[PDB]
């Protein structure tokens, strides 16, 4: 579990979207397992503008941040789970270190801001749904 908080906006993996999220939607895409919902109060995450490639997450599972190394947005396939069909999940970076499904929701962050959130993972791999493109986010 765990969301984004920026302006009027709550940013939390698609597949893990409350009722409120869905009654209050703001815009989703299930290719990149992302969903905007709109709040009352104000968040004050900030969000990186960069092309970073090294950041710190946070892992529940081990209540522990680590530094990682992650690669470029792209498509990379992910296996059919109870929420999606086999398919490519689009914008996604990989990362060498470790994740669980609930799991899903951790911060990444670099210096400039915060980077994406976890949303897959399996094999000593942990993927991160990025959020930097969503310039819309700040305005
Ligand atoms: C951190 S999630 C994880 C980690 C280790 C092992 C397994 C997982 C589960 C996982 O990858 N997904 C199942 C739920 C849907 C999913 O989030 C998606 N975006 O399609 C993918
Ligand atoms: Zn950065």
């Amino acid at each position: 579990s765990g969301a984004i908080y920026v302006g009027n906006y709550r940013v939390v993996n698609r597949h893990l979207a409350t009722h409120n999220d869905w009654a209050n939607l703001v815009w989703e895409d299930s290719s990149r397992d992302l969903l905007v919902s709109s709040t009352t109060a104000q968040g004050c995450d900030t969000i990186a503008r960069c092309d970073c490639q090294t950041g710190v997450y946070y892992c529940s599972s081990r209540r522990k941040h680590y530094p990682v190394s992650f690669s470029k947005p792209s498509l990379i396939f992910v296996e059919a789970s109870e929420y999606y069909p086999a398919r490519y999940q689009s914008h996604l970076m990989l990362a060498v270190g470790h994740s669980e499904p609930g799991d899903c929701g951790g911060i990444l962050r670099c210096q400039h801001g915060v980077v994406g959130i976890v949303s897959t993972g399996g094999n000593g791999l942990v993927g991160f749904a990025d959020v930097r493109d969503l310039l819309w986010l700040d305005e």
